[PDB]
């Protein structure tokens, strides 16, 4: 059966005397860092000569390179893109890593790859939210947090878990739970939210939005339906807590519900869970990892050109129309990584 | 063109045509409750006209004025119909009709009922579309925090030709003009509304139950397979976040560079031609009139099919699966007693 750590499960007395290593400061590193300050652990930054330096001094933290931050740190968090963690493990973390310190990753991939690997005399760990930065500091500031995936790989020290579940607490996510999963599972798993399911709710909403646009229909009108209004994101964030279908019974007129519940399980033909397969196929046996590694080349150039004829698209176009002429509810998010 | 399109922000809209004027809200659900407490919080006078249900004995609870329809109608300048569009002919014809005075003014919140002629021009009288683009909770929270979602609006028929100052004016009042409050014609707006609800929504539901099948027929932990295809609210969040600066810039920003080349790799790759065909094959459905049949059909014995298919629903592995994850795992909520009673 599943093992779910909450708050009642874990405790920050494992930190008492103890210094984390944030390696990085990027989409988890900022929000690891900010919520490890806010709830009284010591904390130091390791970071390359990068924007994300600077950041880091900013907002008031203790900053110097990788190998420096790993010397004089219990815990290591290495919060860097997964493909620059063979690297940074052989060449800056492993020759600096204390006898009985914890590393931890956030990702399983560098593990299955065998680019992060247990060191004699060390712990070595996962811990992997399921949420971005941003709300998991949003959260972790309003009493909240984001579910994790946990894993024990090498555990020297007897102390690895509650070490891990230490940190977990002290970032939010034993608010939500902490759930043990291996770090294989959790590689695969990850990257098929990733490469499946993500860019095919993007491409239903952009299909969508083409086939009203085709049929005569307003493109500003278009945009709204299929997601800039912001109620398909509403629907799938408070389906998060109650259920999709529940969503529909509780929020939508009865016209909605007779017109979702005539074509609900019927939308989809069986090309897309073949996909589907195939994308996982890709994932299980390398081929994606391959695929990654060439993309790296020339830092991600492939990826900057893909980003860049993402915004010329259709539906980015009308999306920059739509966001210009109406006023999309945000709060400030100036100063939310600073100290609280 | 984008040049052409009617777009009213605060600064185009005003309380004033209200002044000395009271609004019948008609029906007290998911839309009547949200405009109702919006209303009243903005200064406007506000009554509820309902029929002897939960909803009559919730607008009392809530501190409102509340009556049978025809009398909440009959005291009235402005009348707001946010009941279901099947009961809008019947309710049209008997309470609203023979009580809605000299030069009072209708709004629908949805086309439907303009398009089949069960709400219909009265001479002497105003009527017009005002149809937001977000159910009611996020209505009222939006309103709250000096926010507001979008809305649609449509002047069918202006005898006092005062009916857009007064239309938008309720906009104002309810929040949609903090987003904007675009004109489109009720015909349009009953069609592109339908297909979000028959298209879109029942598919991006069956996408994520497909990639939780997928993943459970795989061997992944069932818990962990239902977090990740929406239960986290990742994917929600994704589309919620999108919505504000777009969905391929939220992956950009918020992506580990793993993610963001796994996205790319498939973007624009992962739906065949027969999806595209399904989405025309709906919208065939709506524009045809073979929708509006079979509404009337599922209405005629008070909803029994979609009481079934609600229950049928929640029996599915994704829902099975979703109540075992909400008992383990906290997910992030707010407060919501007392959403509705007065600022
Ligand atoms: N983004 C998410 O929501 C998320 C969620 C869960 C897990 N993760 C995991 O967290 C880890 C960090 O990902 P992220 O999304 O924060 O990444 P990011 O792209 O925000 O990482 C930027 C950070 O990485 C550093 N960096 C980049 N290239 C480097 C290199 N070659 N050597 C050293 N430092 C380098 C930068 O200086 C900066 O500190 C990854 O293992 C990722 O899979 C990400
Ligand atoms: N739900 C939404 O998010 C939403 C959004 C935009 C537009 N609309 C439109 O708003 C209107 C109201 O829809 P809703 O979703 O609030 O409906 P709902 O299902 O919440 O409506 C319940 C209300 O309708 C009343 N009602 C139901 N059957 C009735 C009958 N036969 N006679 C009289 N009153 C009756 C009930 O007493 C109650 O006040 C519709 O035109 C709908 O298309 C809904
Ligand atoms: C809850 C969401 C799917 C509802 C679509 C709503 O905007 C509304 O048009 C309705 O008819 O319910
Ligand atoms: C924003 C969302 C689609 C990203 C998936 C994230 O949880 C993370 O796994 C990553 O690698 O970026
Ligand atoms: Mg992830
Ligand atoms: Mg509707
Ligand atoms: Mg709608
Ligand atoms: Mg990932
Ligand atoms: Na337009």
């Amino acid at each position: 059966n599943d093992l779910i750590y909450q708050d009642e499960h874990a405790s920050l007395q494992p930190l008492e005397g103890r210094t984390v290593a944030v390696i990085g400061y990027g989409i988890q590193g900022r929000a690891f860092a900010a919520n490890l300050r806010d709830s009284g652990v010591a904390v130091r930054v390791g970071n390359i000569d990068d924007r994300y330096f600077e950041l880091a001094r900013a907002e008031g933290h203790r900053v110097t390179n990788i190998a420096e931050a790993v010397a004089h740190a219990d815990i290591v968090l290495l919060l860097i893109p997964d493909e620059a963690h063979g690297a940074v493990f052989d060449v800056d973390i492993a020759p600096n890593l204390r006898d009985g310190a914890l590393l931890c990753v956030a990702h399983g991939h560098s593990l299955v790859q065998g680019d992060v690997r247990p060191l004699p005399g060390r712990d070595l760990a996962m811990l992997a939210p399921r949420m971005y930065g941003d709300p998991i500091r949003r959260y972790y500031l309003a009493g909240q947090g984001a579910p994790a995936y946990f894993d024990i790989v090498a555990d020297h020290t007897g102390r690895a878990r509650d070490r891990v579940l230490a940190i977990a607490r002290a970032v939010g996510f034993t608010r939500a739970g902490v759930m043990a999963l291996g770090y294989r599972q959790e590689t695969f798993l990850d990257l098929f939210q990733e490469q499946f399911l993500a860019p095919a709710l993007v491409d239903l909403v952009e299909t969508g939005f083409q086939v009203l646009v085709e049929r005569g229909f307003n493109p500003k009108a278009a945009l709204l339906e299929v997601y800039g209004s912001g109620q398909m994101g509403k629907m799938m964030l408070d389906g998060a807590d109650i259920g999709l279908d529940e969503v529909v019974a509780l929020q939508g007129s009865p016209t909605c519900q007779v017109g979702y519940h005539r074509w609900r399980g019927r939308t989809l033909p069986t090309a897309v869970r073949e996909l589907a397969a195939r994308v996982l196929d890709q994932i299980e046996g390398g081929d994606f990892s391959a695929y990654l590694k060439e993309q790296a080349s020339n830092d991600y150039a492939s990826l900057d050109d893909a980003r860049r004829a993402a915004l010329k698209r259709p539906l980015n176009v009308a999306h920059a129309q739509v966001r210009a002429a109406f006023r999309f509810p945000t709060e400030a998010a100036g100063g939310l990584y600073q100290a609280a």
